[PDB]
């Protein structure tokens, strides 16, 4: 549930985009729906 920040966040800096975090969606997405949405959109962003 709320871990799911924690698993986007380590997903996309360790296996994503190489090495990369610094964008603020980490914090603002609090629920799932909003940090899987967040997440594709850095990783659409950073590509």
């Amino acid at each position: 549930l709320k871990n799911a920040k924690e698993d986007a966040i380590a997903e996309l800096k360790k296996a994503g985009i190489t090495s990369d975090f610094y964008f603020n969606a980490x914090n603002k997405a609090k629920t799932v729906e909003e940090v899987n949405a967040l997440k594709n959109e850095i990783l659409k962003a950073h590509a």
